[PDB]
């Protein structure tokens, strides 16, 4: 039984992050996150103002920013208060509790100050969620899991998956769903954000695969599509960015009826 | 036919990053490395400086210091070149190739402009080792693939432990070894370094687990190994460092004859 964004925001179990997140993506008519993939604080600022509107989500890599500060990270709150997106840190945590929960609330990036979602490999098993949960839960946080990737090799399979699963399941409180390339949960709470995402058929040059919104949203039952280089590689990438929007929207609403 | 570490030093396809550390594991008799787990330059400089000489090389976290700065870790290699040991920045490297070459070159941090080593999960598949080949290359630089991990619950196991040795060894000119629990190559080129290691049974809070060093050399093969909380919360860090040497380095004599 497919429910609209809407309606699972209402869900009794849903995160209050889960549940802001699928109220703009209603409201907006958008489940598109920029993944903003880019080394200047001023093209990111400009790409989150502009681009706003279209997207449900800002996915960042702040240690890929050349000149990052925190009030880089201030004005990207303020534009993501304005136009109604969350912020996603793609740090993919993979280390041992102790550690991750330093690297989440600390260092100079100082990560859960400012981002609403972060995401965890799973490969250190569940203490990477123990660890990051320690910081995240009070700031009202939350978390996805890599249960798949996009990528040429991935070891990120069958039984990887499951344990995945199994370890969002057991977490919810925190875990608010997964990296993945389909749907891997029934639980209709979960979120599913899937990367690899290009309108044209292809990959790079360093193992990335792509696949359409139409597939990965559609037959393949995930929520979001992540898109960095079929949107930022663009000469206008607002235009760009409107095209992935109504693919990823239309692929969704054809999923519901 | 066990080798030394000075004998594997000179083997015709050994690294000249890994060359570099084996002489000097040789020379100072250690084969111990300080995992320099603190939030304050000034902390990290310390225990470099006190603990150099007793250390084959020292691993780093930077995204948890507070104060990072290039010109700490320009200070660190000053460090690291009078004390003779390495650089080893325990990234744990874990996205595709196009992210991982940008995090490892660039950023605030610029991780190869300073770090000997670092290493990377092999969860993305080969495209992870390829990305950071690209700038690691250049840079003369050497990585470690995480085969196995040392907390509770860790999927990398069985087959996803046979997939980290494949990829290091179709990619031996950039990977000198493996972060794992044991020896898992039996190519004498490749180094081992194994964390979750304390002379006591027991762990942390959060699925770090311990095994003591006569275990993780003398039995399972391991070459080197990787100490944080085991020296730094002790109340005298030297004798700390000392003691773990002298464990790590009597168990690799006792092994070898
Ligand atoms: C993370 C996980 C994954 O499985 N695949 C990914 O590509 N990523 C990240 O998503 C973005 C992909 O961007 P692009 O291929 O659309 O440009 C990227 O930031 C990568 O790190
Ligand atoms: C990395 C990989 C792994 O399998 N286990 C690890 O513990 N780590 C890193 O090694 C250090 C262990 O420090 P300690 O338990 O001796 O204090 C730590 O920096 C962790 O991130």
């Amino acid at each position: 039984m497919e429910l609209s964004f809407g309606a699972r925001a209402e869900l009794p179990r849903i995160h209050p992050v889960a549940s802001k997140l699928l109220r703009l993506m209603q409201k907006k008519e958008t489940n598109l996150c920029l993944s903003a993939d880019v080394s200047l604080a001023r093209e990111l600022l400009q790409l989150a103002d502009a681009l706003g509107p279209s997207i449900c989500m800002l996915k960042t890599h702040v240690d890929i920013l050349n000149d990052f500060t925190l009030d880089v990270m201030k004005e990207l709150i303020t534009l993501a208060k304005c136009h109604e997106f969350l912020i996603f840190e793609d740090r993919k945590f993979a280390d041992i509790g102790n550690t991750v929960k330093k690297q989440y609330e600390g260092g100079i990036f100082k990560i859960a100050s400012w981002a609403d979602l972060v995401n965890a490999h799973v490969v250190p098993g569940s203490g990477v969620v123990k660890g990051l949960q320690e910081v995240g839960l009070p700031l009202h946080r939350g978390c996805l899991l890599i249960a798949e990737m996009s990528s040429t090799g991935s070891l990120a399979t069958g039984d990887y998956t499951r344990a995945a699963v199994r370890m969002a399941e057991e977490h919810s409180e925190f875990v608010v769903g997964f990296i993945s390339g389909s749907r891997v949960s029934m639980k209709p709470e979960f979120l599913h954000l899937t990367p690899g995402v290009q309108l044209e058929a292809g990959g790079d040059n360093l193992g990335q695969q792509y696949n359409s919104p139409q597939e990965v949203i559609g037959k393949r039952g995930s929520d979001i599509i992540i898109v960095g280089r079929g949107i930022i590689s663009a000469a206008d990438r607002l235009e760009a960015a409107e095209m992935y929007r109504k693919a990823a929207w239309e692929a969704y609403l054809s999923r519901l009826g």
